[PDB]
């Protein structure tokens, strides 16, 4: 298996083909999960846990079967089957007495990452995230029905010594254009690393294109040999970040309002204040390409910041620019910068009674108990999720503006002390203004953990 480039899944042979037969879904290509049940488990007895996992492997489809289902849906509107994802924590490997993946963030666990990420202390996390977690189960589908069915089958197999220490439910949100959004109202999950050549072709043929931004990512950017598997040369897994992030929509919308007022913004153009925080409008037109919304036919991703090196269109500290400078970061060569990028597979949680894109005042938005079940696959947690959160988002110095100044923290997910930032009131011009206050932190980490999704052959071998 060649991990140095993308893979053409349809014409893969030999080991690469085997790898696909033994890989879980949702990794090389996201699985539909508009209804998602998340189950965190505790292992009371090692032998019983191994038996449980073995039975789970029986309910699991491979990456390749999933891909076929995807192709079938496009071709013939076929529905496909549910997603059963299985991850193990370092502690869960210890309970099983099995050789574990060696990523040091994985080994230490998310509770140990609290200091370097500037996370709230573990004592401030929700109760179930304070407990020792051995495993996560992901049950996902387009609709609630088959999730209920799958849950019953999982239950059937579950022994009493495998406890459920916690559960979450994901509910996908969409706008009128049919694009998925997060609670602040913005199209989310547009920009993804593409590991499959067929996905890169699709992106080229059916979106704005891939002329300016190449979304390709080598297999090594997500896949890891499964160390305890019968044959790590063909049996692969991936590291998995789960973090429950609460969104105070109310405060975020007040923040949009106050920044607009601060910058003298007027009329509908007041919406651009929000775009400055995120890097896209709600719809989400890239702020680096347009001063206003409307480019969602379809939502584009074919852009870089090479004509925006001064940040006068999209500010340096906008969320997507902080988290993917697209070669403009200034700290390392573009070819190395992009190695920190990762596959995001999150799902929103919570129910609300307001259309997230409706024209409503901030007071009518929820302030808690909705948000994002942030999820991602990494081949190297320290160099991908943690790098992005710590070295980019939380870092006041990054990315490097040509004038050598510090743009400050990512306003959407930045953690730690914040200060007022600078913005360009006039799109594409050199006028600069310093807000009267820092953007308030409207996202709160409620608890999370690190896992590894092992190969199917490993799970069967237990
Ligand atoms: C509640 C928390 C979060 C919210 C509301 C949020 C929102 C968004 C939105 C609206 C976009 C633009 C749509 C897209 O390109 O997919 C985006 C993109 C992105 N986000 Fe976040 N996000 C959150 C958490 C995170 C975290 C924790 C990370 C990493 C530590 C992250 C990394 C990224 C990356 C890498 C992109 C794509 C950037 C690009 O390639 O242009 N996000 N996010
Ligand atoms: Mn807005």
């Amino acid at each position: 298996v060649d991990l140095s480039t993308t893979l053409s899944w349809k014409s893969a042979t030999g080991e690469a083909a085997t790898m696909l037969d033994e890989l879980q879904p949702n990794i090389l290509k996201a699985h539909v999960r508009d209804r998602l049940t998340v189950l965190f488990l505790g292992f009371g007895d090692a032998a019983e846990a191994r038996t449980f996992l073995n039975g789970l492997s029986g309910l699991m489809k491979s990456a390749r079967t999933h891909l076929q289902e995807v192709e079938a849906h496009k071709l013939t509107k076929a529905v496909g089957t549910p997603y059963l994802g299985v991850g193990l924590t370092a502690h869960g490997y210890a309970t099983l007495g099995v050789t574990a993946p060696a990523d040091p963030s994985f080994t230490a666990g998310a509770k140990a990452a609290v200091e370097k990420l500037a996370d709230p202390a573990v004592t401030e996390w929700e109760g179930h995230y304070q407990q020792t977690i051995d495993a996560v189960l992901l049950l996902g589908d387009a609709t609630a029905g088959p999730v209920r069915t799958l849950r019953r089958q999982v239950e059937a197999l579950r022994p009493a010594s495998v406890t459920v220490v916690g559960e979450e439910s994901g509910l996908g949100l969409a706008n009128a254009n049919g694009d998925g959004i997060e609670h602040f109202g913005y199209v989310d999950g547009r920009s993804q690393p593409l590991f499959l050549t067929e996905d890169v072709d699709a992106e080229r043929d059916t979106t704005d294109g891939v002329n300016d931004w190449d979304p390709s990512a080598p297999l090594e950017q997500v896949l890891v040999p499964d160390p305890a598997a019968p044959d790590p040369t063909v049996h692969f897994g991936s590291y998995f970040v789960f973090r429950k992030l609460e969104q105070n929509v109310r405060l975020f919308k007040e923040a949009e309002r106050d920044l607009a007022h601060d910058l003298g913004l007027r009329g509908e153009d007041r919406e651009r204040a929000g775009a400055m925080l995120v890097g896209r409008f709600e719809d989400g037109t890239p702020l680096t390409a347009q001063s206003a919304p409307g480019s969602h036919h379809p939502v584009g991703n074919d852009f870089s910041y090479d004509s925006d090196k001064l940040g006068q269109k999209c500010p340096f500290h906008a969320h997507i620019r902080k988290t993917n400078p697209r070669g403009s970061g200034g700290a390392e060569a573009p070819e190395e910068e992009r190695k920190h990028l990762m596959a995001r597979r999150g799902q929103t949680y919570g129910r609300r009674h307001d259309d997230p894109n409706a024209d409503l005042p901030p007071r009518l938005r929820p302030a808690k108990d909705v948000g994002l079940l942030f999820m991602a696959f990494n081949s190297n947690l320290g160099n991908q999720f943690e790098f992005t959160q710590q070295i980019w988002a939380n870092n006041p110095a990054f990315p490097f503006p040509p004038d050598g100044s510090q743009p400050g923290l990512d306003p959407v997910i930045g953690q730690g002390a914040r200060a007022p930032q600078k913005y360009a009131p006039e799109w594409g011009h050199n006028n600069v203004a310093e807000a009267t206050d820092p953007i308030p932190q409207a996202v709160t980490m409620k608890g999370g953990e690190y896992f590894f999704m092992p190969s199917l052959a490993f799970l069967r071998s237990l």
